Protein backbone atom coordinates (compact mmCIF):
# COMPACT_ATOMS: atom_id res chain seq x y z
CA UNK A 1 0.00 0.00 0.00
CA UNK A 2 1.29 3.34 0.84
CA UNK A 3 0.10 5.06 4.33
CA UNK A 4 -0.54 3.68 7.74
CA UNK A 5 -3.22 3.92 9.31
CA UNK A 6 -3.80 4.24 13.14
CA UNK A 7 -7.64 3.83 14.49
CA UNK A 8 -8.77 3.88 17.64
CA UNK A 9 -6.67 4.16 21.15
CA UNK A 10 -6.85 5.08 24.22
CA UNK A 11 -5.78 8.76 26.33
CA UNK A 12 -8.13 9.32 29.39
CA UNK A 13 -10.76 7.53 27.49
CA UNK A 14 -11.15 5.23 24.43
CA UNK A 15 -10.72 7.32 21.04
CA UNK A 16 -12.14 7.37 17.76
CA UNK A 17 -9.37 8.59 15.87
CA UNK A 18 -9.07 7.59 12.31
CA UNK A 19 -5.33 8.90 11.17
CA UNK A 20 -2.92 7.79 8.30
CA UNK A 21 0.63 8.74 8.11
CA UNK A 22 2.57 9.00 4.97
CA UNK A 23 6.35 8.15 5.16
CA UNK A 24 7.26 9.66 1.72
CA UNK A 25 6.57 13.37 2.75
CA UNK A 26 6.04 12.91 6.41
CA UNK A 27 2.43 14.13 6.59
CA UNK A 28 -0.41 12.73 8.64
CA UNK A 29 -4.17 13.04 7.66
CA UNK A 30 -7.14 12.79 9.96
CA UNK A 31 -9.68 10.71 8.44
CA UNK A 32 -13.39 9.62 9.38
CA UNK A 33 -14.08 8.78 12.99
CA UNK A 34 -14.58 5.08 14.41
CA UNK A 35 -18.18 4.90 14.64
CA UNK A 36 -17.78 3.54 18.52
CA UNK A 37 -14.92 4.96 20.41
CA UNK A 38 -12.12 1.48 21.02
CA UNK A 39 -9.25 1.05 22.57
CA UNK A 40 -7.48 -2.40 22.66
CA UNK A 41 -8.42 -3.43 19.12
CA UNK A 42 -6.92 -4.78 16.08
CA UNK A 43 -6.51 -3.90 12.83
CA UNK A 44 -6.05 -5.78 9.47
CA UNK A 45 -5.78 -4.91 5.72
CA UNK A 46 -8.00 -7.21 3.26
CA UNK A 47 -8.56 -6.43 -0.46
CA UNK A 48 -7.37 -3.16 0.18
CA UNK A 49 -9.85 -2.53 2.89
CA UNK A 50 -8.81 -1.76 6.34
CA UNK A 51 -10.82 -3.59 9.27
CA UNK A 52 -11.15 -3.12 12.92
CA UNK A 53 -11.35 -6.00 15.08
CA UNK A 54 -12.63 -5.85 18.94
CA UNK A 55 -11.51 -3.38 21.60
CA UNK A 56 -13.47 -2.19 24.35
CA UNK A 57 -14.94 1.60 24.60
CA UNK A 58 -13.47 2.96 27.99
CA UNK A 59 -16.14 5.80 28.71
CA UNK A 60 -17.82 7.56 31.37
CA UNK A 61 -20.93 6.42 30.52
CA UNK A 62 -19.13 2.57 31.01
CA UNK A 63 -17.15 0.14 29.87
CA UNK A 64 -18.10 -2.21 26.63
CA UNK A 65 -15.94 -5.03 25.40
CA UNK A 66 -16.98 -4.78 21.89
CA UNK A 67 -17.34 -8.18 19.28
CA UNK A 68 -17.64 -5.48 16.56
CA UNK A 69 -15.94 -6.01 12.94
CA UNK A 70 -15.61 -2.94 11.24
CA UNK A 71 -14.32 -1.91 7.51
CA UNK A 72 -13.29 1.60 5.96
CA UNK A 73 -12.86 2.01 2.69
CA UNK A 74 -10.10 4.67 1.66
CA UNK A 75 -12.08 5.12 -1.79
CA UNK A 76 -15.04 6.21 0.80
CA UNK A 77 -13.62 7.29 3.53
CA UNK A 78 -16.72 5.74 5.07
CA UNK A 79 -16.99 2.93 7.82
CA UNK A 80 -19.70 0.09 7.61
CA UNK A 81 -20.55 -2.01 10.11
CA UNK A 82 -19.80 -5.88 9.69
CA UNK A 83 -21.09 -9.12 10.97
CA UNK A 84 -20.06 -9.23 14.85
CA UNK A 85 -17.65 -11.88 16.18
CA UNK A 86 -19.07 -14.54 18.70
CA UNK A 87 -17.88 -12.58 22.04
CA UNK A 88 -16.32 -9.39 22.86
CA UNK A 89 -12.43 -9.50 22.48
CA UNK A 90 -10.72 -6.98 24.08
CA UNK A 91 -6.78 -6.64 23.69
CA UNK A 92 -7.51 -8.77 20.65
CA UNK A 93 -4.86 -9.87 18.48
CA UNK A 94 -5.79 -10.61 14.36
CA UNK A 95 -4.14 -11.79 11.56
CA UNK A 96 -4.54 -12.35 7.58
CA UNK A 97 -4.43 -15.63 5.83
CA UNK A 98 -5.64 -16.21 2.44
CA UNK A 99 -8.07 -13.46 2.75
CA UNK A 100 -9.59 -14.62 6.05
CA UNK A 101 -9.13 -12.42 9.03
CA UNK A 102 -8.05 -14.75 12.55
CA UNK A 103 -9.19 -13.22 15.55
CA UNK A 104 -7.53 -14.30 18.51
CA UNK A 105 -8.06 -14.19 22.45
CA UNK A 106 -8.67 -10.77 23.92
CA UNK A 107 -11.02 -10.74 27.02
CA UNK A 108 -14.57 -10.34 27.77
CA UNK A 109 -14.95 -8.68 31.41
CA UNK A 110 -12.90 -11.18 33.74
CA UNK A 111 -13.23 -13.82 30.47
CA UNK A 112 -9.27 -14.28 29.43
CA UNK A 113 -10.25 -16.00 25.95
CA UNK A 114 -8.43 -18.76 24.49
CA UNK A 115 -10.72 -18.88 22.23
CA UNK A 116 -10.05 -18.18 18.22
CA UNK A 117 -12.54 -17.17 15.48
CA UNK A 118 -12.31 -16.75 11.28
CA UNK A 119 -14.16 -14.42 9.23
CA UNK A 120 -14.68 -14.74 5.28
CA UNK A 121 -15.31 -10.73 3.63
CA UNK A 122 -17.04 -12.43 0.60
CA UNK A 123 -19.41 -14.42 3.00
CA UNK A 124 -19.49 -11.98 5.94
CA UNK A 125 -19.63 -14.61 8.15
CA UNK A 126 -17.46 -15.81 11.24
CA UNK A 127 -16.69 -19.40 12.52
CA UNK A 128 -14.78 -20.84 15.24
CA UNK A 129 -11.74 -22.46 14.69
CA UNK A 130 -9.66 -25.03 17.46
CA UNK A 131 -8.73 -22.69 20.79
CA UNK A 132 -5.30 -21.95 21.19
CA UNK A 133 -3.46 -24.51 24.17
CA UNK A 134 -3.33 -20.81 26.30
CA UNK A 135 -5.54 -18.02 27.49
CA UNK A 136 -3.91 -15.09 25.82
CA UNK A 137 -4.71 -11.17 26.07
CA UNK A 138 -3.00 -8.57 24.65
CA UNK A 139 -1.36 -11.35 22.59
CA UNK A 140 0.52 -10.61 19.71
CA UNK A 141 -0.42 -12.26 16.40
CA UNK A 142 1.74 -12.32 13.12
CA UNK A 143 1.40 -14.48 9.63
CA UNK A 144 4.35 -16.07 8.36
CA UNK A 145 4.13 -18.99 5.08
CA UNK A 146 0.63 -18.89 5.97
CA UNK A 147 1.25 -19.91 9.44
CA UNK A 148 -0.34 -17.81 12.17
CA UNK A 149 1.63 -17.37 15.21
CA UNK A 150 0.19 -16.39 18.70
CA UNK A 151 2.85 -14.69 20.88
CA UNK A 152 2.83 -13.92 25.13
CA UNK A 153 0.12 -12.05 26.41
CA UNK A 154 -1.76 -12.57 30.10
CA UNK A 155 -3.43 -15.85 30.63
CA UNK A 156 -5.64 -14.26 33.73
CA UNK A 157 -3.21 -14.97 36.42
CA UNK A 158 0.68 -14.55 34.51
CA UNK A 159 2.11 -12.82 31.89
CA UNK A 160 3.88 -15.03 29.00
CA UNK A 161 6.89 -15.34 27.73
CA UNK A 162 4.94 -18.93 25.62
CA UNK A 163 4.50 -18.58 22.27
CA UNK A 164 1.90 -21.05 19.56
CA UNK A 165 1.54 -21.72 15.90
CA UNK A 166 -1.31 -22.98 14.62
CA UNK A 167 -1.51 -25.15 11.14
CA UNK A 168 -4.81 -24.19 9.45
CA UNK A 169 -5.09 -27.45 7.07
CA UNK A 170 -4.69 -29.28 10.50
CA UNK A 171 -6.86 -27.44 12.76
CA UNK A 172 -4.17 -27.40 15.17
CA UNK A 173 -2.46 -25.57 17.35
CA UNK A 174 1.41 -26.35 18.79
CA UNK A 175 3.74 -24.95 20.99
CA UNK A 176 7.03 -23.34 19.58
CA UNK A 177 9.85 -22.04 21.07
CA UNK A 178 8.97 -19.50 23.99
CA UNK A 179 10.62 -15.83 23.79
CA UNK A 180 13.49 -14.73 26.07
CA UNK A 181 11.21 -12.37 27.52
CA UNK A 182 7.92 -12.13 29.24
CA UNK A 183 6.03 -10.11 27.35
CA UNK A 184 2.00 -8.91 27.23
CA UNK A 185 0.84 -5.82 25.25
CA UNK A 186 3.81 -6.18 23.03
CA UNK A 187 3.46 -5.34 18.99
CA UNK A 188 4.32 -8.76 16.95
CA UNK A 189 4.97 -8.37 13.19
CA UNK A 190 6.64 -10.23 10.46
CA UNK A 191 9.40 -9.05 8.68
CA UNK A 192 11.50 -11.06 5.65
CA UNK A 193 11.70 -14.49 7.65
CA UNK A 194 11.37 -14.40 11.24
CA UNK A 195 8.56 -13.02 13.71
CA UNK A 196 9.49 -9.84 15.42
CA UNK A 197 8.29 -9.08 19.34
CA UNK A 198 8.46 -5.72 20.69
CA UNK A 199 8.25 -3.98 24.28
CA UNK A 200 5.43 -5.23 26.12
CA UNK A 201 4.85 -5.68 30.03
CA UNK A 202 6.91 -8.46 31.51
CA UNK A 203 5.15 -7.96 35.06
CA UNK A 204 7.18 -5.07 36.37
CA UNK A 205 8.58 -3.13 33.85
CA UNK A 206 7.64 -1.51 29.93
CA UNK A 207 10.05 -2.87 27.56
CA UNK A 208 12.28 -1.85 24.83
CA UNK A 209 13.87 -4.52 24.14
CA UNK A 210 12.91 -6.34 20.78
CA UNK A 211 13.42 -10.15 19.75
CA UNK A 212 12.96 -12.01 17.16
CA UNK A 213 11.92 -15.58 16.18
CA UNK A 214 13.41 -17.74 13.04
CA UNK A 215 10.55 -20.36 11.39
CA UNK A 216 13.88 -22.30 10.20
CA UNK A 217 16.05 -22.02 13.40
CA UNK A 218 13.44 -22.03 15.74
CA UNK A 219 15.41 -19.39 18.25
CA UNK A 220 14.86 -16.13 19.54
CA UNK A 221 17.07 -13.61 19.18
CA UNK A 222 17.52 -10.45 20.53
CA UNK A 223 18.01 -7.17 18.23
CA UNK A 224 18.40 -3.78 18.72
CA UNK A 225 16.03 -2.35 21.42
CA UNK A 226 13.54 0.64 20.59
CA UNK A 227 14.58 4.02 21.89
CA UNK A 228 11.23 4.15 24.41
CA UNK A 229 9.98 1.85 26.82
CA UNK A 230 6.68 1.01 25.86
CA UNK A 231 3.57 -1.42 25.99
CA UNK A 232 0.38 -1.72 24.02
CA UNK A 233 1.81 -0.37 20.96
CA UNK A 234 0.30 -0.50 17.56
CA UNK A 235 2.98 -2.28 15.09
CA UNK A 236 3.32 -2.60 11.40
CA UNK A 237 6.05 -3.02 8.41
CA UNK A 238 5.65 -0.62 5.89
CA UNK A 239 8.96 -0.96 3.02
CA UNK A 240 10.43 -3.11 4.96
CA UNK A 241 10.80 -1.27 8.10
CA UNK A 242 8.79 -1.97 11.43
CA UNK A 243 7.00 1.07 12.61
CA UNK A 244 5.71 1.34 16.18
CA UNK A 245 3.29 3.59 17.14
CA UNK A 246 2.61 4.94 20.61
CA UNK A 247 2.18 3.06 23.89
CA UNK A 248 2.59 3.79 27.20
CA UNK A 249 6.26 4.08 28.91
CA UNK A 250 5.11 3.55 32.58
CA UNK A 251 4.78 7.90 32.77
CA UNK A 252 3.65 9.02 29.53
CA UNK A 253 1.12 7.61 26.77
CA UNK A 254 3.55 8.21 23.89
CA UNK A 255 3.00 10.15 20.66
CA UNK A 256 6.30 8.90 19.51
CA UNK A 257 6.99 6.56 16.02
CA UNK A 258 9.85 4.52 15.17
CA UNK A 259 11.22 2.82 12.60
CA UNK A 260 13.45 -0.13 12.46
CA UNK A 261 15.46 -0.86 9.58
CA UNK A 262 17.16 -3.96 10.00
CA UNK A 263 19.91 -3.90 7.75
CA UNK A 264 21.44 -1.56 10.11
CA UNK A 265 19.88 -2.63 13.11
CA UNK A 266 19.00 0.56 14.54
CA UNK A 267 16.12 2.14 15.49
CA UNK A 268 15.01 6.06 14.76
CA UNK A 269 12.53 8.61 15.61
CA UNK A 270 10.79 9.45 12.77
CA UNK A 271 7.33 11.14 13.53
CA UNK A 272 4.71 12.32 15.99
CA UNK A 273 1.08 10.96 16.23
CA UNK A 274 -0.89 14.16 17.28
CA UNK A 275 -1.37 13.14 20.88
CA UNK A 276 -0.22 10.47 22.88
CA UNK A 277 -2.04 7.12 23.19
CA UNK A 278 -2.01 3.62 23.66
CA UNK A 279 -3.36 0.46 22.62
CA UNK A 280 -4.29 1.62 18.62
CA UNK A 281 -4.94 -0.85 15.86
CA UNK A 282 -2.79 -0.60 13.06
CA UNK A 283 -2.38 -1.41 9.28
CA UNK A 284 -1.14 -0.55 6.11
CA UNK A 285 -3.29 0.25 2.71
CA UNK A 286 -3.56 2.64 -0.51
CA UNK A 287 -4.29 6.74 -0.11
CA UNK A 288 -8.05 7.77 0.73
C1 LIG B 1 -1.66 3.51 33.51
C2 LIG B 1 -2.55 2.99 32.40
C3 LIG B 1 -1.87 1.97 31.52
C4 LIG B 1 -2.63 1.53 30.29
C5 LIG B 1 -1.97 0.93 29.24
C6 LIG B 1 -2.64 0.52 28.10
C7 LIG B 1 -4.01 0.72 28.01
S1 LIG B 1 -4.87 0.21 26.57
O1 LIG B 1 -6.12 0.89 26.53
O2 LIG B 1 -3.97 0.31 25.46
N1 LIG B 1 -5.18 -1.37 26.78
C8 LIG B 1 -4.37 -2.45 26.32
C9 LIG B 1 -4.03 -2.57 24.99
C10 LIG B 1 -3.24 -3.63 24.57
C11 LIG B 1 -2.78 -4.56 25.48
C12 LIG B 1 -3.10 -4.40 26.82
N2 LIG B 1 -2.63 -5.35 27.77
N3 LIG B 1 -3.04 -6.65 27.68
C13 LIG B 1 -2.47 -7.28 28.69
C14 LIG B 1 -1.69 -6.42 29.44
C15 LIG B 1 -0.90 -6.71 30.61
O3 LIG B 1 -0.42 -5.80 31.25
O4 LIG B 1 -0.73 -7.87 30.94
C16 LIG B 1 -1.80 -5.18 28.83
C17 LIG B 1 -1.16 -3.91 29.19
C18 LIG B 1 0.32 -3.77 29.03
C19 LIG B 1 -0.58 -3.05 28.12
C20 LIG B 1 -3.89 -3.36 27.25
C21 LIG B 1 -4.69 1.32 29.05
C22 LIG B 1 -4.00 1.72 30.18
Amino acid sequence: GRLIYTAGGYFRQSLSYLEAYNPSNGSWLRLADLQVPRSGLAGCVVGGLLYAVGGRNNSPDGNTDSSALDCYNPMTNQWSPCASMSVPRNRIGVGVIDGHIYAVGGSHGCIHHSSVERYEPERDEWHLVAPMLTRRIGVGVAVLNRLLYAVGGFDGTNRLNSAECYYPERNEWRMITPMNTIRSGAGVCVLHNCIYAAGGYDGQDQLNSVERYDVETETWTFVAPMRHHRSALGITVHQGKIYVLGGYDGHTFLDSVECYDPDSDTWSEVTRMTSGRSGVGVAVTMEP
